[PDB]
Parts: structure tokens; sequence; C-alpha cells
């Protein structure tokens, strides 16, 4: 879940 939320950065 972090990473795919994190793509936004
Ligand atoms: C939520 O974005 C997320 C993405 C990816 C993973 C995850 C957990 C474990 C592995 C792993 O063991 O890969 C070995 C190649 C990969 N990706 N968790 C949560
Ligand atoms: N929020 N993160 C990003 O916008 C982001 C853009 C690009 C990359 C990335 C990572 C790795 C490579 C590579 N060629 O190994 C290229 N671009 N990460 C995050
Ligand atoms: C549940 C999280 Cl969002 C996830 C599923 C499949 C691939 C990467 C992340
Ligand atoms: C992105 C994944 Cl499917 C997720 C959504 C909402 C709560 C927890 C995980």
């Amino acid at each position: 879940l972090a990473a795919a939320l994190a793509q936004a950065l």
C-alpha cells in the first residue's frame, strides 16, 4: 500500500 500511495511524490 505504501508504494501505491507514495508515487504521488
Ligand atoms: C503497497 O503499495 C505495497 C506494495 C508492495 C508490497 C510488497 C511487499 C513485499 C514484497 C516482496 O517481498 O517482494 C519481493 C520481490 C513486495 N512488495 N507491499 C505493499
Ligand atoms: N513521487 N515519485 C516520483 O515522481 C518518481 C519519479 C521517478 C522515479 C524513478 C525511480 C527510478 C528510476 C530508475 N530509472 O531507476 C526512474 N524514476 N521515482 C519516483
Ligand atoms: C493493496 C495495495 Cl494498494 C497493493 C495491491 C497490489 C499491488 C500493490 C499494492
Ligand atoms: C488501496 C487499498 Cl485497496 C486500500 C484502500 C483502502 C484502505 C486500505 C487499503
